[PDB]
């Protein structure tokens, strides 16, 4: 155990809540996406282009295997990680599982906001529908693995993260 | 000196090329955005919401100051970092400056591709125009600071990163 796993779709607040927890605890925060890019030595866009989604899922499972071995870490889990039974196995076995929820509107804010640009980017309605369809069919699975569940709309990082830390223990 | 600074707009390949360089050199790759979120203990979306762009630029400059002190690192620099004279000062003084270029089409690929989703997200034409306007007015500034310049379309990470390492020295 000892690991904290944060799960949910893109824009669920994994990075946000994940950053606050790592502050309050001096633990190292990992992001499975960034870890994959690091080991690959290329960005996610290169992976999908040269190897397709399948190529990414492969690399994703290798990294999850490796990360789950580490102890006392915190992990912002790529939304697609729980699609694989093996990943769900290692995760449920090696740490607590927190499912973070957010409205479609909260999602689009986080996803769209870039540092170099004042207003967030907006996605096409086509893409938005795709996202809401994902929300639809991945939610139940997330709920399954969820030891604990929290909304992250109107988020007060510090408040929620300490609250989360209390709900851990037990 | 000793630092490698990667600059450009979102989707310029900073993370990609940055990951390949860190592999080939066993150096630590930093991303000013992630560093900011880490110290803040919240995501960029929270910063812009509770403090606006101004609040972000403040935090951005503190982190750039701190990172520039570090030695022999690699840094994927947030697109907005070079807007501040002080940042441009510390950067040009403490390392090499690589400007990475990419077509609008290459940009939209990298920006839109999420790990958990097969096809990339597409942004609205409104947002795309905003991006091309940024490209327009930030390019010259990037070119100014650029010690070295590379395109990243049809990127062969390994090939370009070694090529970059050769062009360093001198």
């Amino acid at each position: 155990l000892t690991n904290i796993y944060l799960i949910g779709l893109m824009g669920a607040g994994k990075t946000s809540v994940g950053s606050q927890l790592a502050k309050l605890t001096k633990r190292i925060l990992y992001d499975s996406d960034k870890e994959i890019e690091k080991r690959t030595g290329a960005d996610i866009a290169w992976i999908f282009e040269m190897e397709g989604e399948a190529g990414f899922r492969r690399r994703e499972r290798e990294m999850i295997e490796a990360l789950c071995k580490l102890d006392n870490i915190i992990l912002a889990t790529g939304g697609g990680v729980v699609l694989d039974e093996k990943n769900r196995q290692q995760i449920s076995e090696t740490g607590v599982v927190i499912y973070l929820t957010a409205s479609i509107d909260t999602q689009l804010k986080r996803i769209g906001q870039k540092g170099e640009m004042r207003r967030p980017l907006f996605i096409k309605n086509n893409s938005k529908e795709k996202l809401q369809q994902l929300n639809e069919i991945r939610k139940p699975l997330y709920q399954a693995m969820a030891d604990l569940v929290y909304p992250t709309d109107d988020l007060n990082p510090r408040q929620l993260a300490t609250q989360i830390l209390v709900d851990i223990k037990q």
